[PDB]
């Protein structure tokens, strides 16, 4: 036989274009004196084209590098290395109909998310790209200048590609220089064991800091989506540019006695999860647990969610209620004329927030009461099921 | 230094989801008795489930082996291993409003394109997949029955995961059995030597069937998209289910004369491309040369024109005109007072098709005259430039 | 620039012929009714071959599973997927001068290693491979038959490829069906931070529990060099066949305290090894770390002992003599007049033995004495240097 | 099922270490000043060490890249980046019983290769690494200086690790900067497919030129082993530092036929491999095929012969003999009652070399009559086989 007889594990992928793994210095294609995007302090050279402190500014000195964290819908967030803030359309207006581009916190909202295009100058056939906003109805330029310190806007102002036309000039950008993204190694998947069946009537089984984790999926979630306050921007940025999501599963254990022959007993059965345990996932990453036990996602994180989803393995969740938390009081009885170990687990749906060190940041985890069971020593057909109520 | 003092060249990357690279058995979830898509020869078993030989049958027999091709925009196209035809909605009408899917040639037209969304039973949690249509407004579903032979059809008719609708069951897929995808190897990038220069009066140059490439990008086609005749549909789609379509860069040689002391030439320069080789790419792959050198795609195509231009490293085309042959009659006077080996070579962008056995299936060239030169024995500064007119 | 401004993880690599990560059924390859290596119960059927419990048998029932570990010298140790015992060439004779190939535990003896040489018939070009002992002056051989149960041997009756004869018939191998060894994923490298300085006199800093460790080397260790009585010997071959040995650096801290003004302190400062932790790892990997720092090998694990350090990226030790454990007395004054927070931090080589599952079998830490510092808030050139003595 | 119902091509492997694919300036690890190997034209500064043109320098200025390639059994050859030269422990005597290390061109004789030992310092944990001849009985060493310019050599003259003695500060290398090696791409495998089988009388079949390989194996060569003309040595080094040795099979027709009913045809069959094609893979690869259709080796690359042969799937030859040519003249007769299409082929085993670009070199084809066969149309049942004399 060509393939082996047993199982083997398998890759998690999290594919990613390489503009998303790097800091690219973004230069315009034209300037003949070095002018790009940067963090300068000092204002605008230009009249008509003001700066402040929220200003994307254009300059030879003092470059951003900046990465392109890729949405679902193909679109990017443009993000920077040093502060770890985002491009934003504002909407508020310069001259002519313009908007600029300001650095803000990262939000989700359309106003971050920039679809690049790849062009080119149609006369000397070299290649450069472009920003554009509202379904390419905007285009990010320069104010003005190729040559000059000023501040960076999207316009309305468009020119074909033939004949060509000067202003286009002020929208061509080009890759420079760059930094390495810090991104996780992914896991590899694991097996997940069955449900633990008691050796003997000692035998009382795993508890959960103890069970062995299979790994079923994971995603690299990029750094402003992920609140880890123990880091300060720079730091999150440079050495955590995407966190490792891991999602694993194992046998949570509800509870393990030996309940003696015609005996009953009543133990408390914990499952779902918390509100304090959602309430931290939803400060953490902008995401819950669904009540159907899909992932939900708040706005933050919300661009992401389907390459999010795809490689956790766990699918969207189709409910705004959140998972809740399970408390219930059991009565067992044990018909059987002997004494039997019983012990029953759940299957809990962990997921862990990982640095790219490897350092855990979090785990969050919910009990799926929906996929459980109870095993024994003895077990069926020796002895008959034990009975609920 | 921690990185080598030369450059290195890099992979290329084409990357494509798992369904993407393997014909799966899709079956239902729900089905007792084994039923899921299948090519069974045999008619509906089922009043107002009307079958012919257009119809996705639905039975227990006779397995359809899919491949989901990924789109641009996430959706995909469902196409068969065997006859390479694609699941289409039909815009006839069954009873009840609903649509028959049936299998139909590729065209690359809306109503072959699906989007499958992962979900789940909210009671057992068991996750199975959908295929929806026209923006989610339509489910495809089994005609009526779970266990028995019918038709595949899609309805508008659809239920929210809570509280569980029983039709629902009649949407809910699974992968089962499969085989893999015949995908091509991707090339390692090289790099391009600088426009030949001679080094004596005798050296006579590179001709274009001798000059080393450049390999610079490449695509991975659905064989959907390629027109192959020299195989049949089975061969083509279990054998080259992906072709290759290597983007490659080579100098070629317009002329190389020694033009002698204070002598003039007349000379034809040949470049651009010819309609016949743009036809030849039209009818193969629906794709030609745009006059700004980018490439343009027509339906079959245009689909995956992301995709493929991404792997390419070549820009989507800005124009419908089509890049034409320029044939030019240049007259040189080398004013020099010595004898001069003249050489011009334009950057040639050569696009190959690749079976995956490493065939040659057709090469297309395009000669762009925006960027060529004329290099010479001896040179500047020995030599002032050869003048031309 | 071509490559990234900062630093970037390496993947660490440990390299493995395909052999020695599959358990082969090897099958005679000119037997016509399916004989080959065999863990039948059964007598051999044959006078002048002998069987008992410990013969390698030879049959067309209950095939053997055989991995294949690569030694450094290029040598295999061939074990058994089911009772992971190895094949020993045992020093007693049988009939006509040759030895009985036996199931023996691992001992990393000559006996237990075979040169495999791959060959093939002259006349048909089909190829199989075979299994030499002594510098090509044995071959393993079945005992007379091709076609019945008997057992597996080793004979100095070798013959040339041409002319061909008939009991080279005995000695030719193949593959056939198999099972993939489990093997854990080797971890991406990480950089070691500076000797950690602290930022305020209230900076108590990190203690080794809590230090991030940078990953460093990494090994596949075969499972017969680990000795893991947790787990049973049909568990560690199949789910374990190689554990995963991880180098990794952390400082770790001898103390940290504010030391008054012009006040002198006393503190014990521990480092090297614990004769405890080193006879530890020679139960459990038959390793220690030498009075220089690199790792010793005893027989056991010998074998494979430029691998390990190869992966590890630690050096060979060129002492018998055991790391010892330093413990200290030390009297500090600090000269300065003004509180001083002072911290001192000595390397730490952390080697982590794992389960394929990534569980912690144990971890074994030596303290590296000859790499520490003493850092402090205030410090140079504010401070002067603590003083010893 | 969990793998696919089909068979999928595998990788081939050819895994080498990182200094074998890297130039790497190698410096002494104690200088002060920055010395190191070097290709120095100036003279050796210091009495009783006298240079000349052969001389290996040491000096810190105009340093040597240099390469390891990886020999079967772990020493490694030391070859220069620019002159494609190796190190060599010349047989003559300096002082002292050492003997000068000069460059020279690679012959693959024992004084040609190295062996690499990591060590460090005892006192200090810093790592180096050394090279031993003659198994471990000498060092390579500086002649006598750290930081002037001098010569190197290898010396009899070896120190325990401890106590650390002064004179092994002058073996003590570590790597510095380093260019990339060039290495070409290793191809996927592909199946080969059956021996073609006419469909018509009119079915001439196919001829070499076009029939389909199949892509079994694949070595990489270090150039030093490579004889290829057409580059000068700077070039060879630099830009293919390995070749690729390709091995293909295809069947290769020896002839097509209608015989009529009742009809002899006289046909020459042409098989083996003729001189001028052995002689040539003598003179560019010091290889040839063995008369058992093995790979036979000589000493320039005898050194490699396992890695290669292990990459190529053939195996090493038993034989001096070289294959010869067959030519041989057959007589058949179609006894059947109906003009018959025959066809025989025999199984081709090609091997091509490679440069990094792409571009064939050269191929050599061994036609293997031992595995051949004759098809036809219409064919058995429906015929009786041609017979043959």
């Amino acid at each position: 036989t060509n393939y082996p007889l047993n199982t083997t594990p398998t890759s998690l992928n999290y594919n990613l274009p390489e503009i998303s793994k790097k800091f690219y210095n973004l230069k315009n294609k034209y300037s003949r004196n070095g002018y790009g995007l940067s963090k300068t302090e000092f204002p605008s050279s230009i009249e008509n084209c003001p700066s402040n402190e929220y200003s994307i500014m254009y300059d030879n000195k003092d470059p951003r590098f900046l990465i392109r964290f890729l949405l679902d819908d193909g679109r990017y967030i443009i993000a920077d290395r040093d502060d770890g803030e985002v491009f934003d359309e504002a909407p508020t207006y310069l001259d002519n109909n313009n908007h600029p581009i300001i650095s803000r916190h990262y939000t989700g909202e359309e106003r971050q998310k920039f679809e690049q295009v790849g062009s080119g100058d149609y006369i000397t056939g070299e290649q450069f790209f472009q920003f554009y906003t509202q379904n390419k109805t905007r285009v990010l330029s320069n104010c003005r200048a190729l040559d000059s310190r000023t501040i960076l806007l999207s316009t309305a102002k468009i020119f074909p590609i033939y004949p060509p036309a000067s202003e286009t000039q002020l929208t061509a950008f080009v890759n420079s220089s760059f930094y390495a993204a810090a991104i996780p190694q992914l896991p590899q998947t694991s097996l997940l064991e069955n449900i633990p069946e008691p050796t003997s009537l000692d035998d009382s089984g795993v508890l959960p800091k103890d069970a062995v984790r299979a790994v079923k999926g994971s995603a690299l979630l990029p750094c402003i989506i992920v609140h880890d306050p123990n880091l300060n921007n720079s730091d999150k940025m440079k050495f955590n540019t995407y966190y490792l999501l891991e999602y694993k599963e194992y046998w949570h254990q509800l509870w393990s006695q030996i309940i003696p022959a015609h005996q009953t007993v009543k133990i408390q059965e914990r499952t779902g999860i918390s509100e304090v345990v959602q309430n931290s996932m939803i400060e953490d990453l902008n995401m819950y647990i669904g009540a159907d036990f899909g992932m939900y996602f708040y706005l933050r994180s919300s661009g992401f969610k389907e390459q999010i989803t795809r490689g956790l393995n766990r699918p969207l969740s189709q409910t705004t209620t959140q998972l809740g938390e399970r408390v219930e009081e059991m009565e067992y009885y044990n018909s059987n004329d002997l004494d039997v170990r019983y012990v029953k687990y759940a299957l809990a749906r962990e997921f862990t927030l990982k640095r790219v060190n490897g350092e855990i940041v979090k785990n969050w985890v919910a009990v799926d009461y929906r996929m459980a069971g109870i095993q024994s020593y003895p077990n069926a057909p020796i002895t008959n099921p034990l009975t609920l109520t």
